[PDB]
């Protein structure tokens, strides 16, 4: 399992724009479009991402290419991101991939924002961190797979997901 298959399994994969859990418009495998209500917003900017007039609708290798520009951007942003360049780089590769899959769904910002438990995940606290993961606008809003991921942060196998 890894990062790609990961989030594969967490985001899923749709070709024609779709509204999140959020209400935005997105595509793909977690591909955010605008947190505007303009569905025309919307298609704007998918155009703009893909190169052509799609009118709303992309292919599997479309998709497939967000996803990887989308992947990369993350590792890339944590990477730079100097509250969590140690955090990562402390931790095993299971665990890595936790928390990308999270950057992936809220954002370096967003992410930033689990101070405490990301510092007791970085002094190797895995249960304790992971209670306090569970205590966030993240967990109640998707619990379900916000639970996959602090068990794969905290135990660091891929268990969650098997
Ligand atoms: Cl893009
Ligand atoms: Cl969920
Ligand atoms: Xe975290
Ligand atoms: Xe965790
Ligand atoms: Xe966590």
């Amino acid at each position: 399992m890894n990062i790609f298959e990961m989030l594969r399994i967490d985001e899923g994969l749709r070709l024609k724009i779709y509204k999140d859990t959020e209400g935005y418009y997105t595509i793909g495998i977690g591909h955010l479009l605008t947190k505007s209500p303009s569905l025309n917003a919307a298609k704007s900017e998918l155009d703009k991402a893909i190169g052509r007039n799609t009118n709303g609708v992309i292919t599997k290798d479309e998709a497939e290419k967000l996803f990887n520009q989308d992947v990369d951007a993350a590792v890339r942003g944590i990477l730079r991101n100097a509250k969590l360049k140690p955090v990562y780089d402390s931790l095993d590769a299971v665990r890595r991939a936790a928390l990308i899959n999270m950057v992936f769904q809220m954002g370096e910002t967003g992410v930033a924002g689990f101070t405490n438990s990301l510092r007791m995940a970085q002094q190797k606290r895995w249960d304790e961190a992971a209670v306090n993961a569970a205590k966030s606008r993240w967990y109640n809003q998707t619990p379900n797979r916000a639970k996959r991921v602090i068990t794969t942060f905290r135990t660091g196998t891929w268990d969650a997901y098997k």
